[PDB]
């Protein structure tokens, strides 16, 4: 039982929940790979028995009652048909628990408040597209953002999968030219290539909202242009640097990830887009300052009249800080839910303590919980953490080409 | 089947084949990662001795030599007669450099080849020990143009106690606990400050009182030694535009000289081998000055900057922290004391990684420690995957002697 210390307060705790991790991670006694970004159907049933067993413990009702009853229904269902279906409340419970188990997610204090949209009755691309549009609309809620997941039909043995091709529902275009240089977001250059290749008309410049590429079983994907009024955007302005607005920067309101596989009780949902709200360093630091994303840091520094000649003026640090001030300020002015990295990390500490009392620990990936700016100014920096895999879980999955 | 490490900023891929040589075992298992933990006979003394000799003779492109095989037989014959063996002077110089080269949390390893190695294996008393240390400090400081050095005191041997330096660094500021339950000076050094006083040191009452050295000879109580004031170079901290900053009375010392780690070379152990380089400015500005459990000046800085303390979303902590680091860099450059900022440091560490991959097929690096504690993703090391493992020779932590 790993002894875990907080070096700011001197507290000690023991992670007993780690003793129930299963699906092996990438590390060995010889070497740690914790910094890596990507590390006979009989086993379907054993994964079902354990998932159901914590469901009934979670509602006290383990032993007696329909706890016993529900074990046979799945026993018999897999025996006849190979797969099984989850009850609606189980699917709600599995969604929340996989969020609760995401080691790299700093917003998990919120894991109990999740709206689950059951789309297992789906059978078309246009049927997915309307389901996605209800998600975005409900989740955006005019800027008072609400966590949401939409779950599409579970993969069946034989016959294909539902699968969104965009990494997120809202992503900006990436265009090349002669120079190999990119106009727009370089992270989304390939998916933009696959959008033109499927009959999309390209666009003006930096911030062209990509059309969705949705793929029902077998028959290939089809474009679906997003309606401009439901893709909510925030134009970036700075509270005191008057010239910042004229840089024409924007970002969208809703981070909505659409390329991960949800696993509950042994079933795989390759299309199950979830969404919440942004922590501001994701926008200001990673999306806009990363050298391989929009890469704006130098431009903001020239406007601030900073000494770009020598690294020891910390012009990069001054300019990054003001970009984040502009992100927070613009989202608030537009009344869109956003959280700063200090508030978010302070809440995650609170979640660590709750999770101690409840389950005896919490899988947490230190490199991803610590913010990408001002790391040691946040309480999670000085907090040792244990990373391991629990189920239910969100998992990465190969892209479909 | 060697780990594939990717650089995400540019798209590089290499495989760490050096990790397959990791002749120790860390705290991670397939079932859980413990990478963020701060703290993770003759037959085997022989196998480590043989491995180090093999290394040394490969580095002088003399592997498999008669001189190589002779040296193996000599060490095997010496652990037979005495249970231990002695390093040659050149093997000791090589081994200290390798230990620096192999330290996974050190971002300054680009410099690993330029290390001045003082052999103090003939040291006999705490008094001589003080003399070797003073000369280490004088050489390393070099009037502000700082040089990398290590002094090696006698190895651990059976039938005699260890040379130990009780202080964690050669230069540290006292920390006096108060009636408020508070601490004047550096809170991290409250323990050593009590130890010094209970071994007969007259305390001060400032926030930057340099602590005496507690120096333990074999089988002796620790002996207290006060450093000549003119040996400890100090940098008063001022800000290039914020003039009230100078009136905080902040200072820091020039020379980071770690003195409580164990140096291990081919199975031999050197529990007293203090080493020193130069500071990266974030160690001073972000950690030593802004950590809540250290000097904790951040709120006081931000209040004076007229920032909005009542809410986190003003990013008052980030802004105050960046100006404290500006003050550190400017103060050290004003005083002509060597210093490196985290952008220069991480850029050169990337060159180190490239140099190391060509030479040994990899490099042990601890991502959570290589990434600076501010502005992480503004540096190239943030986007570089790394593999953490333990190669030997090596610096290791060891328990406090008390
Ligand atoms: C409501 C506020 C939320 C915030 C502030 C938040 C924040 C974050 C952040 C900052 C990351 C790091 C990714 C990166 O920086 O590249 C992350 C990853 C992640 N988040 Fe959250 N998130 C929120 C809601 C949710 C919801 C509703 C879910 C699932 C239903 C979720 C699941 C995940 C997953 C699965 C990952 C990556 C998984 C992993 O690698 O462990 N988050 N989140
Ligand atoms: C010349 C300039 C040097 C710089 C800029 C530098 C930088 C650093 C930094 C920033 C740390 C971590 C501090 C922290 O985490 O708060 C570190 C750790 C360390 N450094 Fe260096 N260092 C230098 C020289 C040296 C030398 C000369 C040696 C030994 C001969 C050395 C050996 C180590 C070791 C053993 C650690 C701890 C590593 C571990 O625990 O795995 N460094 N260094
Ligand atoms: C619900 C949610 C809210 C939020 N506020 N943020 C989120 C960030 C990610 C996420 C996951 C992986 C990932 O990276 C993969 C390429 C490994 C990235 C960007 N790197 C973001 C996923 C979900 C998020
Ligand atoms: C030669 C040198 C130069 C420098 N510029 N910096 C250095 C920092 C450390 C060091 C080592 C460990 C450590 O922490 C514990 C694991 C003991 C800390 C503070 N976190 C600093 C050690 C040596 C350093
Ligand atoms: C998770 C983490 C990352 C990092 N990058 N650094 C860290 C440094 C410390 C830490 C805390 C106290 C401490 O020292 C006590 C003996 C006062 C030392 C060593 N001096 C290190 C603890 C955790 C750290
Ligand atoms: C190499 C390194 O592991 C990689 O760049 C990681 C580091 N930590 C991260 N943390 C978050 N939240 N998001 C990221 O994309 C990354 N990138
Ligand atoms: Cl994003
Ligand atoms: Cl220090
Ligand atoms: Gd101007
Ligand atoms: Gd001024
Ligand atoms: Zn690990």
């Amino acid at each position: 039982f790993p002894r875990v210390k907080n070096w700011e307060v001197g507290s000690i705790t023991y992670d007993t929940l780690s003793a129930q991790a299963q699906q092996d991670g990438p590390c060995t006694p010889r070497r740690c790979l914790g910094s890596l970004v990507f590390p006979a159907p009989e086993q379907l049933l054993s994964q079902a028995r354990d998932f159901i067993n914590q469901y009934y413990s979670s509602i006290k009702r383990s032993g007696s009652q329909a706890h016993e009853q529900r074990l046979q229904e799945v026993e018999a269902e897999v025996a006849a048909t190979g797969t099984y279906q989850l009850r609606e409340s189980e699917l709600v419970f599995g969604a929340k628990q996989a969020w609760r188990n995401a080691p790299r997610c700093v917003g998990r204090i919120q894991w109990g408040k999740l709206q689950v949209f059951d789309a297992r009755d789906c059978r078309s691309a246009q049927e997915m597209f309307t389901y996605i549009c209800n998600h975005i609309k409900y989740a955006t809620n005019r800027g008072n953002l609400r966590s949401a997941i939409t779950v599409f039909p579970q993969r069946c043995p034989g016959r294909g999968d539902f699968r969104i091709w965009n990494s997120q529902l809202v992503r900006y275009a990436g265009y090349r030219q002669q120079d190999g240089s990119v106009r727009g977001d370089p992270a989304n250059v390939e998916i933009t290539e696959l959008c033109i290749q499927h009959g999309w008309t390209p666009g003006n410049g930096r911030f062209d909202v990509l059309p969705l590429l949705l793929q029902a079983p077998d028959e290939p994907p089809e474009l679906f242009l997003l309606p401009p009024e439901l893709v909510l955007e925030v134009p970036l302005e700075h509270p005191t640097l008057e010239w910042f607005a004229a840089l024409g920067l924007r970002w969208y309101a809703l981070p909505a990830v659409s390329n991960m596989l949800l696993e509950i009780g042994g079933l795989e949902f390759p299309a199950a887009p979830f969404s919440g709200w942004y922590m501001s360093t994701e926008i200001g630091t990673r999306n806009l300052c990363d050298p391989h994303r929009y890469n704006i840091l130098e431009d903001v520094a020239v406007c601030m009249d900073l000494d770009t000649r020598t690294t020891s003026s910390l012009w990069k640090d001054k300019a990054a800080v003001e970009i984040n001030v502009a992100v927070l300020h613009s989202y608030q002015l537009a009344k869109v839910t956003i959280v700063d990295h200090h508030a978010a990390t302070a809440s995650f500490m609170k979640h660590l303590e709750n999770e101690q009392k409840a389950r005896g620990g919490c899988p947490a990936d230190w490199a991803w919980i610590v913010p990408p700016i001002s790391g040691s100014l946040t309480p999670v920096f000085h907090q040792e953490m244990v990373n391991y895999f629990l189920s239910p879980a969100f998992r990465y999955q190969p892209d479909p080409w």
